[PDB]
């Protein structure tokens, strides 16, 4: 009889353990490039001396040896360079074979076939399929990350933290990356077979999948539904009918499964952190060390001049003209890999942004941008350096505009307000890791200014009154809003100040929603005198126009005869009433755990359409939806439900409580699941 295979033992558990891919909730053979794995092949007879076995691995619709999307290698003994198979042992008709791949092989789904040369003939049989990923553990892989703890956080961690809020109140929200959840890896892999690049030229796309730079840039495009049937549809209007309020999501899992389940129809809706969380999931799943970055006072320069304009009218009203040019915060991602296209000094963290802000080559994609390069102002390098630099270090110009006259007049220039408290989750904990120093030289330093000029060069070759807005008291949705405008006269004369104020509800990006309060006043001040003008906004006044951001823009334009206007600005954040999660017993893997949701209604009216959304990788499969009954005025809701832990360690439980009066109240609970 001719030499032939009877069966193959992929030793899946063993290889996956060795290749750090055992966390994926999948039964497939998942491997990482540049690392070898062992298989056992039972032949029908012994391997003859004059016989030969040749392995054939191939990926994509056009497997080409030239493009490295197809490799044919013989069962040798001397481990070869790229793909190779070594016969480490023969027992009976069983061949113990060690197969290795190149650290440069394209990532994705491969199929393996065997060609046998026996008794003068040739026979072929398919052995099976496997998934090959980037290998952050391999010193020669470009995504290599040497530090154990860092690699664990940036690749293996599925529970995360994303900072939000404002420069006045930095907050955080939990996020379930869930890269290990059922079918997630599969979906993230399918994204590459659905991009514009892949449809344009499938043969070249698949070949380029050996480049984290390429893969990274594609994902920045494919995570938003713009141009290519991507995953998320952005919406910063404060009205999300036809979908879900961006603030209600708790992770990337429900989003990716919804995308697939709907025939790849846009998931409605998302905002920057939603795009970044979802991107972070794809990146970690594929093996590219990744993390989420939050830039407060993020500028959106729309004409590459490193400058952004914001306008107000003499009555203190923020004009749409630029109300969103400087977001309270903007969230993006960083990918870790070397930049062979830029040089040794630019390797490391690379900015990637899936939020559709600026088009790049006609498509909404952004990055990779070397963080190091951004700090030095080398915005001539790929990709999208100019835009990102502006996001973190653009100058802010305030303008006064009177539509009635057509007149426009510059009020002031601030070179240090853009790009502050750039944060990311600390490794192994929830602490805030500030990385501003990584994106720019110290504000107020000559370097900072020297770099600015350098970057701008590559793109294009006294007041007597001081004001300040302080928050008086507690700010919570349900309570009246109390502020005070503090004004002081630094001149030697007695000044009379005319003050025009407004309060608008906004979306964190700056999108103006509705005016909820306005007022004018004139106060006389003697030299060095300090006065306070109270600003009181009732719940009734803002409740109808306040969105899930729970933000309000407060402005006061003040002026004294013969002096330029003084503009005082302050965005405030109202806290949602507290939502609480409690475990009623010790948490052990595979053992039922009793949990409790607690919420008290602070309003004098009842809350209806109450829905609880709970999820957490390793704590429960998918998302749990509970319909809680109407909660009367000042009453408490106590919801019970059990979770069933599947993986030990530190897990993150997340919940979203939504009702007619309070959309997207959030909760998070750390739970140590024991074995
Ligand atoms: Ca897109
Ligand atoms: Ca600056
Ligand atoms: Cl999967
Ligand atoms: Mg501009």
């Amino acid at each position: 009889a001719a030499l032939g295979v009877q069966s193959i033992n992929w030793q899946t558990a063993f290889n996956r353990q060795a290749h750090h891919t055992d966390k994926f909730s999948s039964q497939e053979l998942i491997l990482r490039r540049g690392q070898n794995f062992q298989v056992l092949m039972i032949m029908n007879k012994g391997l003859g001396s004059n016989e030969r076995l040749e392995f054939i691995v191939s990926t994509g619709p056009y497997p080409s040896e030239s493009a490295m999307t197809k490799a044919v290698f013989p069962l040798s003994n001397g481990s070869s360079g790229g793909w190779s198979a070594v016969l480490q042992a023969s027992n009976g008709n069983t061949l113990t074979i060690s197969i290795s791949s190149p650290a440069s092989a394209p990532i994705g789904r491969y199929t393996m076939a065997l060609q046998i040369f026996s008794q003068g003939g040739i026979s072929s049989v398919k052995l099976g399929t496997f998934i090959l990923l980037f290998n952050p553990w391999l010193n020669v892989d470009s995504v290599f990350m040497g530090n154990h703890a860092e690699r664990e956080e940036y690749v293996q961690e599925d529970a995360g933290i994303i900072f939000v809020g404002s420069t006045n109140r930095i907050g955080m929200i939990g996020w379930n990356f869930g890269q290990f959840e059922e079918d997630i890896l599969s979906i993230c892999l399918s994204i590459l077979d659905r991009s514009l690049n892949f449809r344009r030229d499938a043969a070249t796309d698949v070949a380029s999948r050996n480049d984290p730079k390429y893969v990274g840039r594609v994902l920045s495009a494919m995570i938003n539904s713009n141009d290519d049937n991507g995953v998320l549809a952005g919406n910063w209007s404060g009205t999300y009918t036809g979908g879900r309020d961006p603030r209600s999501w708790d992770g990337s899992v429900e989003i990716l499964k919804n995308w697939k389940k709907s025939g790849l129809s846009p998931v409605r809706y998302g905002q920057c952190w939603v795009f970044a969380g979802t991107l972070n999931t794809a990146l970690r799943s594929l093996g590219i060390p990744s993390r989420v970055i939050t830039n407060f006072n993020s500028a959106h320069d729309t004409d590459r001049n490193l400058s952004v304009d914001v306008y107000y009218d003499p009555m203190g009203n923020p004009l749409d003209k630029g109300s969103d040019s400087v977001w309270n915060f903007h969230v993006w991602n960083e990918g870790w890999f070397v930049r062979s296209d830029l040089g040794p000094s630019y390797g490391g963290w690379q900015v990637l942004d899936a939020t559709p802000q600026e088009r790049s080559q006609g498509v909404f994609q952004c990055g990779p941008a070397s963080v190091i390069g951004v700090r030095e102002g080398d915005v001539q390098l790929n990709f999208d350096m100019p835009f990102i630099f502006a996001e973190v270090n653009a100058d802010r110009i305030t303008w006064l505009y009177d539509n009635t006259t057509g007149k426009q007049w510059k009020n002031s220039v601030n070179s240090h307000t853009i790009g502050r408290y750039i944060s990311t989750k600390a490794v192994g904990s929830n602490a805030r890791m500030d990385v501003t120093d990584k994106y720019k030289y110290p504000e107020g330093s000559d370097q900072e200014r020297q770099v600015f000029q350098k970057a701008l060069g590559k793109l294009k070759p006294e007041p007597s009154i001081i004001g300040k807005l302080k928050v008086a008291g507690m700010l919570a949705v349900g309570k009246e809003v109390n502020l005070v405008l503090l004004l002081k006269n630094l001149s030697r004369d007695t000044k009379t100040v005319t003050v025009n104020m407004t309060a608008w509800t906004i979306i964190y990006n700056g999108t103006l929603v509705h005016e909820v309060w306005k007022d004018s006043a004139t106060m006389s001040l003697d030299p060095e005198e300090e006065a306070e003008h109270p600003i009181k906004i009732s719940y009734a006044q803002y409740e109808r126009y306040l969105k899930s951001d729970n933000m309000i823009r407060i402005t006061a334009v003040c002026k004294v005869p013969d002096e330029s206007e003084v503009v005082v600005e302050r965005d405030i954040i109202l806290d949602n009433p507290t939502l609480t999660l409690e475990v009623l017993n010790e948490a052990r893997v595979r053992k039922p755990v009793n949990v409790q949701m607690l919420f008290s209604n602070p309003l004098d009216e009842p809350v209806r359409d109450c829905v609880l959304m709970v999820e957490g990788s390793g704590l429960l499969l998918g998302n749990l939806k509970i319909d809680v009954p109407t909660l009367g005025p000042k009453e408490r809701s106590r919801v019970r439900f059990d979770i069933l832990p599947s993986r030990s360690g530190t897990k993150q439980l997340l919940a979203d409580f939504s009702c007619n009066k309070f959309p997207a109240i959030k909760a998070m609970l750390s739970i140590d699941v024991a074995e």
